[PDB]
């Protein structure tokens, strides 16, 4: 305080002309100085955020500037976490809606995707404030945007971006409000595009955090809903015979299954594509695994009211 740590930060942050090498290491210093939670509180009230909001509207049309977009959001994100007075003052510039520009308008680059989904997911703990917001401010719709924008590379970067743009979904849909709005977005369509994009070389740790929001989006038995995400039947089974070993994946893989087949239509739809051939070829190899057998004879059970199955 007596050295004016944070004004300085504060003003390079504010500088127009400021040496853009220097001050993604400026945002990033100044975030991490919140961990202690009096300096936090001093950032809000000597005008960061304003800074910081200001400097991510001058620096999105540019080029050269992911560093910068990332750094502001992660601050962001370092600033605002469970502190109500410094998200009041987020929301007041409008940076909910920045954030929603932000995966909206640069959802292609990888290290910006992921702050960003870290910045909503920072918001949304503890403030319910922030949770209805966010449902509303378009970012459901941003997010499985994003997601039907995977081009399913396999680098680090697009891996952590992915776990993180489906951490915030997950973490929307916690709020039962927030879920609607991603179904009118067509969360559906993109879950869909994911999967049928898929590849065996693809880490089957983010299939499953993926996996593990489609089984909560369709574990109710509500009939139109299985009918809404009856795009995501046969592109699931494509993924199931690709010969993975990961249990707890696949695991999810038939449970999404499972909750569609409560469909006579996908049911069908099932038996048709060989699924079941396929159900039994599984069973097999993993019949070790109490779960995944459990499930597997789950999903034949459905079968024998299916018609020409039994004899499959």
């Amino acid at each position: 305080l007596k050295a004016n740590v944070l004004q300085r930060l504060i003003g390079i942050i504010s500088d127009v002309n400021a040496d853009m090498a220097l001050l993604p290491d400026v945002l990033f210093l100044l975030g991490s100085l919140a961990v202690v939670p009096e300096i936090k509180t001093k950032i809000g009230e000597l005008n960061g955020i304003a800074a910081c909001t200001d400097l991510l509207q001058r620096a999105l049309p540019k080029p050269n500037t992911a560093p910068v977009v990332t750094n502001v959001c992660l601050a962001f994100a370092n600033i605002c976490i469970g502190h109500k007075k410094n998200t009041e003052i987020f929301s007041k510039l409008g940076g909910p809606a920045l954030n929603v520009k932000v995966l909206n308008d640069r959802g292609h680059e990888y290290d910006v995707c992921n702050a960003a989904s870290v910045l909503l997911c920072n918001l949304l703990y503890k403030n319910e404030s922030m949770k209805k917001l966010l449902g509303t401010n378009g970012a459901p719709a941003a997010l499985v945007k994003g997601l039907s924008n995977y081009d399913g590379s396999e680098e680090k970067t697009a891996i952590r971006c992915l776990e993180s743009v489906f951490k915030a979904i997950s973490n929307l849909s916690l709020y039962t409000p927030n879920i609607q709005p991603f179904l009118d977005a067509g969360i559906e369509n993109a879950y869909s595009t994911w999967l049928s994009n898929l590849s065996e070389t693809f880490p089957d740790a983010q299939l499953e955090t993926g996996c593990r929001t489609l089984v909560n989006l369709v574990m109710e038995n509500e009939e139109n809903n299985m009918r809404k995400f009856g795009v995501c039947l046969l592109p699931c089974m494509a993924v199931a015979k690709q010969g993975r070993t990961d249990t707890k994946a696949l695991l999810l893989l038939l449970d999404i299954e499972a909750s569609l087949c409560r469909l006579k239509e996908n049911a069908e739809a099932f038996a048709a594509n060989g699924g079941i051939e396929t159900t039994i070829r599984l069973i097999h190899q993993f019949d070790y695994d109490v779960g995944l057998l459990t499930l597997g004879i789950h999903l034949l059970g459905i079968q024998s009211a299916v018609k020409d199955s039994i004899q499959r």
